[PDB]
């Protein structure tokens, strides 16, 4: 039982030597140089997130180039994630750049572009043109991560709402706007998003984090936008509002993976419900073997301080115990003072949580929920993990070209590394959002066809030696096809490292 | 499985009506007035904590008096808790009142009290005579709540260690010292704590939060100092370092309760290891059925902000899911801008975690670790909770004078309120640290001795109707003695509300 | 697991001191005298079965009188069961009293009464007048517990079938006939059965074993036949053919209990399927808390030998492990040479099997299958058994007038005796088919009303002492109503024997 | 739960097509002819047992020869088993060849061989010199297979016990003696058994059924007597007394297999305790994955009758449910009237119990008791069975030369056939005592050495199609080595049938 497990825990035991969970870092001014990226990577960044809410194509092009250069210098496969603006709503500017509000303060908000740059305590601009359809008298506008709320007193005209300010707040430029439970219908893929996606395909990004996905239909819109050259890019749907949570099953089925985007989520639904949605979403993803990323304010204080709070440490540990493949940093690495240290903390916490995890509870729970009969490869991969447990394998080794077989082994949550020898660099980069997987590239053009898998296997075992996963005499659980079968693995071997 | 339970959660269903977990709030300049305390109570404070690290008896006398006036106004039983200064190691003073250190600086630290008042960059004093036995070369000394860290390079004589400064810091006079992983030997009760404990006894406080408990002997020393007149006051041992964690079993056995005091604990042991300690301590308390409080930085940012971070919301929920009876607020209510809002959030988060808890999993896990045969009162109590699940009881009712039986029922973690009818105001106040319990006071001097239980039972059932726990024709599970047995409950009845 | 349980078993441990399972003995020429009945009772007979397939009312009247006289002499409540002939089919007589058959031997069978007494190798009588409707050319008649089969070659006339004999057999007088998978529609209650039942009610029999029940409708026919004076008599339906097994759920719902009548069953369906039907039927009865009796050829060889076979011993043990309340003897005690010894064996085997049973596996399995919410009394009774386990109670004590509450405690299969104090002698006799129950009679006319239950409780505890179930200082789990509630028990006490 | 599994059984569904359990038949005058043996084999005999308690080498040579001729005619691999006379204690002779005892008679029994030939009512001889140490006053001596029992009253000298006859019996010359509960010390291999064992080795028998194994030392003595030339013959230790049961762990560890020999065992220990021994022994064998045979009186009555009793049908089914690989027939096929019918019933009952077995419960229970880490071959084998359940494989296929791997797979109790392709006729014959296994012989001398497994694999898959286990496009789970590993299987494949 969880209880009996807990009472046996020790703060005195050694921790896991190889970190299973993966860390996503948002790049910004703190972290864009090749050098800063090298150090993020050294600290434990597996994926680099470009936030296309801000910056031009040139700015992100510099991110892309710098990532590839850092990674090549270090010998790493680092994923690059394009995170879409999507249907964001913001304020315009204000005279000076701040204004200040008190409760009962009556403020007019307008969609008139003419007030964009020149906003005040009585009148300012919001860039959602359908504002006065979206929210009626009595409804509520949430401003700046929902810190200040505005009650709508009346519709003045089609362009203008008169609003009752409900509390004190310090209003900076171009702040976020949220409209919980309103008829907001903006596209999942705007004109702006469409260009950003096209740029992603051109630049060969590995995955999209698609903001504000509320339907499987919207996931497909993002797929269609990425066009023909873009079909192998992962779509991770960001769950961020009421509808996203409601439609989660079918959003999951359409997507390659999911981010719990707790930032917008905890404004869009009451903040205290985010914990329930997180547990629910992470688990649903585990059950179908699709990567899931927990995001936002995980080590937030560390944007300014050299140490995290107690809450932040448990938040990271619990995202891991919840079953998340990945944990994410946003402001902390994009614009914080301690990018490297925050990533290092997150890593150390990950490894604690991983060492606190009961070995086989996930394996069993997940297995018990799968429809029988399985397809052969899933039977191979689950039984492979089972026999890793039974022999205390220090590693597994799987040949995967698309990444499918590596994600399938990971679905069953072994307690050791999954070394994946792949024939595609993009698979190396994409498997970064999958717990436990460590990727090695086999260049089949340079080295030959490897029909019998002996070149790729040897390369995986040599990697196991060099990275100190296992030594001579240790058992490794090796998964690929036999000599005939094409398209999936049908075979498991147990192998002593030579 | 946890996993299956997760996938079946819904964020949309109504949540529990009756909050099970309890909330300790620290009093300070934000919250001390009778007014402020009324609102704290309306907001969900069950226990008021006095931090005797700071302030005179005069100050805390106001807190005591004001709490009692606030509660009497509202008709509530509110626990009062004295949280001791506790032992501490501190540096000496510095020339000119301050000194600045830089990475690489070599500093001697001495227990020669000749140096007490003349600290320099070269050399300063620490007031723990045993220093050079307790920390060996290669060990760390943390200074100023962990902010500066020294590595011990070597021992120069039996009173002097040569050290290496690890980071930039400015020290002033008499900063805190921590000796992570070190067997420290200080009195459990200092001269100051005696006076504080004598005061608490005289003013009739309900519980001690005893700082930095290292051993069971220390709990017994704190009991000894409370004397005959204080023999009924709960000792809640604060676990704040590795020794506390090492000795948890015997400490639990000696105490009435435990606080996982994460502030100091996150300084004394690596921060990532606090989550493992927390899980283990809470579970170990659950197993023996003693209240445990999770503490510190649970909602830190709300000291300044009117909404909590995502990490924070999850910290509170997980403490509840871990199995804590209580969660606690320090800074957030002592000195913060939003004392009420922060308690209200904590209440709402508690309820969400509660509502997301699988009913019976804790009950079974806890019951399966009990040694057979049980005492009869504990069979009666666990079977009472069993029967409450079997009939979906909306409430249970117990008669307890010391509060033992109420704690024994709570131990088995029913999903409904446990109404306790008691003959001691102090029991009402003390039962505030126990999950699910709601106390009603029966005045025996004023209503007769109730040998046959009938009046106390009616009082409880009336209370069930008033407080809207249950109504006419609902089954309530009622626990007390039969007509002849004294000293413990040997009887469970199921009763329909008339 | 069953496996892990088994490997821990010992042939060297002491056995249970109090036998939970109950033994039904068929009375005949070996066993009808008062003296032989005294000895059967001493050996461990709990219920006496009158087989109304044979004997007149006078003969059974002698059984009834002799049972009551034996039991009164010994101070016992012994149940009396009337087992109906029902829709039996038999042969008539033969010249001399045997004839002999060989394979290919062509035999005419007739329903013509005129051939009743005078049958031969070529022509004989079967007492089912619709024979030549029931079975067509190609069908099969099973003769003498299905030892010889006859293939029907043709219908000669409406009275006569020409048959192909399929094997060698030695044919004695008035042998049994079975017609698997034929359109046999005889009444569950014939004219003969109706008189036998009426006689049962007049004579105050405790239960009916109703032969060949194939529908819930038929159970109700037996209920209607017992008329108004007969409504409190248990109907145990004998499952004995295809249709009985098919309709088992609804037969169970209509009945008070079930016998697996393996004799006719294993002719009516292939013999090897009886093991599957037994497991299935016993378990279904366990799940609704209705008594079930395993019957027939359990110690068959002991009809002639002083020791049973190895198969017979395991058959009895496994009926007990299967969950049967009772095991039955037929020929073995009715006409065998070793009535006393066979009953003694059966008892010793019962106690072995009982001691081999895992304590709580039945409790849990049964509890997990019950619809929530339970009614209050079932919550009381299941939790009562749970707390017996938790305190290792050596006994339970329940007040039951109808027997309902005693059968409800038994449903949850405690590992100790259930002492039942009842106000009806008929409840004492009827509870003999319920595992674990030991009955004490409280005469409320002689001793007064006992509203507070103190007279009945005292009588139960005194019985516990005298029968050596528990001594002074031992805990007993006592179940009845509190001082107000009428009609079911709402209360559980744990009591130390004074 | 077993209980839930039961209630869901249906007597009407089709049963398993492929019988998993195996049937040992004893040869005798009923069954010795080549004709009789062909029919036995067609009826379901896998192993022919020779009881060397009776008959010359000449006789058993006919059995051996005839079995081999019968099998060669039918194309079957049939095991031949030599079941030893084993140790025995017997009385001396009596004056006039016989003597009659009555309850209450006092008889001296002496180990003074002066009395060997002059037994009277007053005094007779028992040929066990250690008698007066092995049984103390108050202990029993069983005479004539338990039929007569004596209580030891006292020890008269160091060679004489005064005894009390308990029941009527007639003794003749040299009756059996059993000393229930007594530490008896006889050679494991008598002078007669040597000759018998030498014979068996020379005639190439597949297995010894070694009578009355008390200790592991005895198994080793039997191995020693088999010598170098017999090192490959299975030793199946017969557990026939309390010592066998006491020492089961070490006996199991020394043996290749176990027979629960219930005949003698039911004489040596109370008969009701045989069921406990049986359950424990079968389970303990299952846990280490060695074949166990349940024996004796399983279908006793069918020695004389053409149908079995209800007890008997249940005995066989329960032995299968207990987890026995094999069940056995002695008298029933050696000397009975219905040797074929009895085997056919046993086959049909086996199949019904099999069909009623919960698929995976044995697999999980067995796997959960294995020590971690496993050997790799055992991980491969248990995970292979896992994967067979996951894909509902209709068969598994293993290459095994010694039969180790076939036993290792069977250990995990898959629900389908285990096809074993082996290079040793003797392995085929020996695998007959192992649940589920069906052997096919690959002739390496005649078809080449098959380093790459491809021919043996094809042979097995062809065999799967012919024997109708599976057809085109069904998944079969295939276990052997990869191309380099020798001595054990390290590889599992899932393969569709071409
Ligand atoms: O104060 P605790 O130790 O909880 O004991 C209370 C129990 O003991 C009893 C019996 O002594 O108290 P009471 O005498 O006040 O009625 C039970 O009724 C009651 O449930
Ligand atoms: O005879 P056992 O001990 O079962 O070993 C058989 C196993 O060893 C191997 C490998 O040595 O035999 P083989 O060399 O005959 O091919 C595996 O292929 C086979 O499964
Ligand atoms: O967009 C995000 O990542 C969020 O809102 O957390
Ligand atoms: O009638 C019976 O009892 C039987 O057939 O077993
Ligand atoms: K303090
Ligand atoms: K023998
Ligand atoms: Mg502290
Ligand atoms: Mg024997």
């Amino acid at each position: 039982s969880q209880l009996e497990h807990n009472i046996g825990l020790s703060i005195f035991e050694p921790v896991a030597k190889h970190r299973a969970n993966r860390i996503v870092c948002t790049i910004g001014p703190s972290t864009q140089s090749v050098e800063a990226l090298k150090n993020l990577m050294k600290s434990g960044m597996s994926v680099a997130r470009m936030n296309f809410s801000h910056g031009s194509h040139e700015y992100h092009q510099t991110t892309i180039n710098n990532v590839r250069a850092a990674a090549a210098e270090l010998g790493l496969h680092i994923g690059i994630a394009l995170d879409t603006k999507g249907p964001e709503i913001r304020t315009g500017l204000f005279k000076d750049g701040e204004v200040s509000f008190a409760p009962g303060d009556i403020v007019c908000v307008t969609t008139d572009p003419a007030y964009e740059k020149v906003g005040t305590k009585e009148k300012f601009y919001i860039d959602y043109p359908q504002l006065t359809n979206a929210v009626r008298p009595g409804g509520s506008i949430y401003v700046d991560d929902g810190v200040m709320t505005l009650r709508v007193v009346s519709k003045e005209d089609d362009r203008t709402l008169k609003c009752h300010v409900n509390n004190h707040h310090r209003l900076t430029d171009r702040r976020g706007i949220n409209l919980p439970g309103c008829e907001v219908d903006l596209p999942a893929v705007s004109e702006k998003d469409r260009k950003d996606l096209e740029f992603g395909v051109a630049q060969g990004v590995d995955m999209i984090f698609a903001s504000f996905i509320r339907t499987a239909e919207q996931v497909r819109e993002v797929r269609a936008a990425l066009g023909e050259k873009g079909k192998d890019i992962l779509i991770i749907s960001k769950i961020e509002n009421h509808q996203g949570v409601q439609n989660i099953d079918s959003i999951i089925e359409a997507s390659n993976g999911i981010m719990v985007a707790r930032g917008d989520l905890g404004v869009e639904i009451p903040a205290e419900k985010v914990c329930v949605a997180q547990m629910c979403i992470i688990s649903k993803c585990n059950v179908v073997g699709k990567p899931v990323i927990c995001a936002t304010q995980m080590l937030e204080s560390m944007t300014s301080n050299p140490r995290p709070t107690r809450a932040e440490v448990s938040d990271v540990a619990n995202a891991v115990l919840n079953g998340a493949d990945c944990v994410m940093l946003s402001g902390e690495t994009a614009k914080g003072k301690y990018p490297n240290e925050v990533v290092q903390y997150m890593a150390r916490i990950c490894v604690e949580a991983q060492s606190a995890t009961h070995d086989t509870v996930m394996f069993n729970s997940i297995k018990n929920l799968q429809k029988i009969p399985m397809c052969p490869e899933e039977a191979v991969c689950s039984s492979a993990v089972a026999s890793a447990f039974e022999v205390q394998a220090k590693a597994m080794l799987v040949l995967s070209n698309t990444g499918r077989s590596a994600r399938l082994i990971s679905k069953y949550r072994p307690n050791c590394p999954i070394i994946c020898v792949t024939t595609r660099l993009q698979t190396c980069r994409q498997l970064n959002v999958t717990r436990s997987v460590v990727s090695v590239f086999y260049d089949a053009a340079k080295s030959g066809e490897d029909k019998d898998k002996e070149k790729r296997v040897k390369l995986g075992l040599d990697f196991a030696k060099k990275e100190k996963y296992a030594s001579t005499g240790d058992v490794v659980v090796v998964v690929h096809a036999d000599h005939s079968v094409k398209g999936y693995p049908n075979q498991t071997r147990l192998i002593y490292l030579p």
